[PDB]
């Protein structure tokens, strides 16, 4: 099908490579790929992780130097500000540039124009579905783990090969595989989770403790030992991925499965109305509108609701009873 | 009644005026001025329309240049960015002066307050309703064309009669007419065009044409020949500018009036109320501020919806039909 | 894929044609087809357009005489009476008929079974999407045009094949295309059209017009100019069909696209509701009951909305102008 | 204002008319008019009517022949068929005429189109408001009677003089009034009472009976009684006609003003919707059009109705009823 489970390592092997910042990924995938034997490079913000990035025997020069340097430039670093930095400090250098390839870990600024590069660029993307601590995690063991890969602008008839080039450039196949997907498949993606079971999740949760505490005397104690405050929920994500996420049932009680099934089936209508109109939402382009503007205004929105979720009942009583547990 | 059909052309003889801008109307207006008896002058960025514009024989300074030269100035150019550029390059010089005239084509910015000069200066609008081209279409044959008259602020008791000195300064009237308006209409007219009849237009084909595929088993060609690929819509328009909207008609078979006159009045209520809402919208300034911010974040729904509308099922088969005609 | 980009031209040759009218079609396509060596008569009724059809050099038996001298007829007539005309005066001579081929222009009394040829006939369509003069405008430039061609009833194995040969007979292939369509894709296509975005666009139109006027105290004159006084729709028109409908877009303001395609986007489900409910009513046969029986009954409806038309505000502002500006 | 007392007479002087229909207007009308001074002619249908008027002194030629001597007709007939008759027998001899003059009793058939004469004769109405036999009831009082006057086509500038001296030829005014109205007010007028308040007040009056029959426990006698089969509702109607509809409660008790007064004021909305809908419907046509089909197909929903009102309780009782009181 569509996968790729290992592939070519040549065009990037006599070019310089340009890597982006010392995160999580960068460090993790630069440090790989020296570990892969190719010729490297680092541009950082003079911080900490620049600290930490010369620690480990990166050479780091400017961000602008850096690209000057390499035939390709892997941009990994956020999402809400990129823009500027592009605008700035990167779009010029890059004008001085003939045949050049730029890929990245996320799609919200390519998939809805915030970033738009000359056609003198192969432009392409992939990422990962991790935290990124967990690839490590996964490279100790000589493992290899899933991406998904996109190509926006093609200019050398190569882009694709660049792509499995770079894949396999980071330690992912073999051992893991390789999906092929543009850019909006993957922002889609990611943004339909954060928007759709995740939010629902919690908010069921909450209603769940207001309810049994205000309409039925029970004692905050208990409902947060049943709902979230039990490491419950891990073990079943854990068996969901290993095993699959309904024969994991197997493992419960069949009153579980019963009740499970039955209120899966009676309320899915519902919350595919909801996925639509947010799924609707988004390939529009409307939530990228939402949230730059709460940007440019100040992050009001976003203050107030950390300030309302931390100071509910729940939240509270979270904190006397982890404080009781010892847990920090 | 208020229109106008021809008038004086006494206080713009004997006085310079500031042309900005060398585009459709900035080089039409220019050069019937020029050829009307008038000593004039360009403001224009220098680039491949300031060569042109040089090439034509008109002297161009830089834009404060021109306005400090001239006691009147035209604002030629765009409504989407002219904000920051009257606030850097032309309030100070404006401030540097008496006894100005500014006259803009559109009045959006004006209407809503995105630009304010002060009580020094008689401010005006007049504004064709043509593409551009068809007034050299039209001034080779000797005629004249209609345009729409405004005035904002009155400094010096003479803004209306300055406005006639400039409509027959441009070669109008005689030979077309010349309405009066306030800023106001004018915005508010060529929104409401924007916003009702041609997006509706648009999704009616739109829908005939995946309704009779997709339901009907139609082939996309035949579809696509009926609803706009054929220059049937160009004929109708051009009867209608000739004889008359429902006069045009008497060309038709007698079942196409029946049923366009029955459907018409029968969907009336509907498209009235979609009218209210959206000149209401209008009025108030709230699309101005939608469009302003669309700006200021970066073009994201604009670019996803330009995406969506040429990735659909009718772009492609009309790019298919086209090449087979030779279409480019 | 279905369409066919020209053809035989064999069985025609040898055989007389039937060419029963003179007036836009009949005049075009019979010199065509004179001109394209074949042996052709006409049939008329003995009016004026039987003076200019003997007036151009043909031969002009009554009908049925026409229909005796032909194996091939083509009904060039209205849709409206001619249910009647077949009834009387050409069923009793196709009778006494064995291998006759029936063509016509439109599908509406075919697909709706107002008229029932033997089996003794092989009956078929084409029917082009102009309104007819642009057909010569395109024969002088030795161009070819589009058309839709259909088969209702095969009797010789050959109905295709003589399909196509008149397609040819007729100058349409090549140069320009040929689809093949049933009788029922053709009336379904021509009813939607009149239907569903014409009267919608007037009746947008319209009450643009009464609310700007009523609602916001502005001049008709205004209004008429913007809305459709003006030749802007014509050229909008025309670039649609040589470039495209949404790539003749770039060449307006982007405060135009970005509206015209968010509100487009936005009402595309009513109109598509409102769409829907039209087929349907088209494909089952309710609307040719409703256009007979408006018929039988004396045009009663016709009449009165005509009347309601032209007495409207928006006619005799438009009656007014059109004086002003010397427009007949 | 627009009333008219009394005018001239002169421009039928001299000039013959042509009476068609001896019924109730045409005896009157005719006879008053040969009363007054006129030579006249009559056309009617050989039947026992025209025993009547050949009977009465009235030359009765044919219809056609009647048309043929006479610069002026009228036609004073029904409006159910008056189309064909029309068609066949007075729409040939017409033609064969330049300067004539046609005034009808009611608009229904021009005012919706069944009946288009050419422009070679001014067209114009009349209409009186009574049954007919109130007129010699007020003509042998020497009274005058109102009537409503309308113009539709008008090819000799003198329509209007016309229509005031037919006016005064039937003996109107001086003694009544006359008033000027399009054919389309006319018909739109009768319509409006023959579906508004008639149908509403029978419907209302049948309501309350069954409802105090089967609810109450009423004998059916008495809800006859007091709802119609007194003549109370008639003397009411007299003093409307006297006095006012209002002023003429003032013979009424302070409980019957007090209720009738709230209960109008509290269901006028309701009526008022009603009244939209269906003045609506006859403007556009619809009735006119629903009416002839039902004509066409034999008059079945008239026959069902007719019979479904006489076979109700109410009426089997009402006969029981004026049986014993000897009412026929
Ligand atoms: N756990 C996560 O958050 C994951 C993030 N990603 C992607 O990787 C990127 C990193 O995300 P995070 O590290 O979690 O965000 P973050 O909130 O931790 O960003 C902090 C970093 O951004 C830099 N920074 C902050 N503001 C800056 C500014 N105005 N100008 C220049 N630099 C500035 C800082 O130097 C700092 O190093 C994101 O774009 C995301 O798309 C992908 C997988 C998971
Ligand atoms: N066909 C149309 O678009 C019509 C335009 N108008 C009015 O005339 C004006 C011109 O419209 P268009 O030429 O079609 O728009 P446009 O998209 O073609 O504007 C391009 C011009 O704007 C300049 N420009 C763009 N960005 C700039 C920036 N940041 N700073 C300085 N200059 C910048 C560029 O030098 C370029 O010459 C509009 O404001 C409109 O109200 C009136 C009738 C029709
Ligand atoms: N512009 C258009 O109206 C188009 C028409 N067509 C098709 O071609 C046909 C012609 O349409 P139009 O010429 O526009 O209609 P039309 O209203 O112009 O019809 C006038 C013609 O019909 C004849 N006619 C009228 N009543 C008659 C009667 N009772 N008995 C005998 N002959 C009568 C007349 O002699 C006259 O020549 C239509 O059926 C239509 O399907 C196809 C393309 C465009
Ligand atoms: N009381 C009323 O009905 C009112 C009538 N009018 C107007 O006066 C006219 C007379 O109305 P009515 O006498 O009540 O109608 P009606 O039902 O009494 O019509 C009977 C007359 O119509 C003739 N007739 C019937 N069918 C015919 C046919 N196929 N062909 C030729 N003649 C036929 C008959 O010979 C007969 O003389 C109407 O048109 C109406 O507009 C105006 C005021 C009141
Ligand atoms: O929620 C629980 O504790 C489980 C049960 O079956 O009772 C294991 C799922
Ligand atoms: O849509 C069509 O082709 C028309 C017809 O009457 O059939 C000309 C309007
Ligand atoms: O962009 C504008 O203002 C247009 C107008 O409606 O006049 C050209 C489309
Ligand atoms: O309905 C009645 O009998 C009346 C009353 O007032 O009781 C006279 C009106
Ligand atoms: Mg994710
Ligand atoms: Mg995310
Ligand atoms: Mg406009
Ligand atoms: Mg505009
Ligand atoms: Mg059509
Ligand atoms: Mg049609
Ligand atoms: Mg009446
Ligand atoms: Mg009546």
């Amino acid at each position: 099908d569509k996968t790729v489970l290992d592939a070519n390592l040549d065009p990037l092997k006599g070019k310089t490579i340009g890597v982006i910042g010392y995160g999580n990924q960068g460090r993790v995938q630069a440090t790989i790929m020296r570990e892969n034997g190719l010729n490297v490079i680092v541009g950082n913000v003079k911080d900490k992780y620049y600290e930490l990035a010369k620690k480990e025997g990166f050479e780091v020069y400017e961000i602008d130097e850096a690209v000057r340097r390499s035939d390709v430039a892997l941009l990994l670093i956020p999402d809400e500000v990129m823009k500027e930095v592009y605008e700035k400090k990167i779009a010029p250098v890059l004008q001085g540039k003939k045949e050049f390839v730029l890929d990245f870990a996320s799609g919200y600024n390519v998939a809805f124009g915030l970033i738009r590069p000359p056609k003198s660029v192969d432009t392409i993307m992939v990422a990962p579905r991790m935290v990124g601590e967990g690839i490590m995690d996964l490279h100790k063991q000589g493992k290899g783990y899933p991406v998904l890969l996109g190509v926006k602008q093609d200019a050398s008839g190569k882009a694709w090969d660049y792509a499995k080039a770079i894949a396999k450039g980071i330690g992912a196949i073999p051992g893991g595989i390789a999906v092929i997907s543009s850019f909006e498949e993957e922002a889609l993606l990611d943004l339909m989770s954060e928007h759709t079971w995740v939010p629902i999740l919690f908010g069921a949760i909450k209603a769940c403790y207001d309810i049994a505490v205000k309409e039925y005397g029970v004692s905050p104690e208990a409902a947060l030992l049943e709902f979230y405050a039990s490491g419950e929920l891990a073990e079943i994500a854990r068996l969901i991925a290993e095993e699959g996420i309904f024969n994991q049932m197997v493992h419960h009680s069949t009153t579980s499965q019963y009740g499970t099934l039955t209120r899966m089936f009676k309320y899915y209508d519902v919350v595919r109305r909801i996925v639509e109109n947010e799924a609707k939402y988004i390939w529009d382009g409307s939530f990228a509108k939402e949230w730059s503007l709460e940007q440019q205004a100040g992050y009001p929105v976003f203050y107030r609701l950390w300030e309302l979720a931390t100071q509910s009942e729940m939240a509270k009583a979270e904190k006397e009873l982890y404080k009781l547990l010892g847990r920090k």
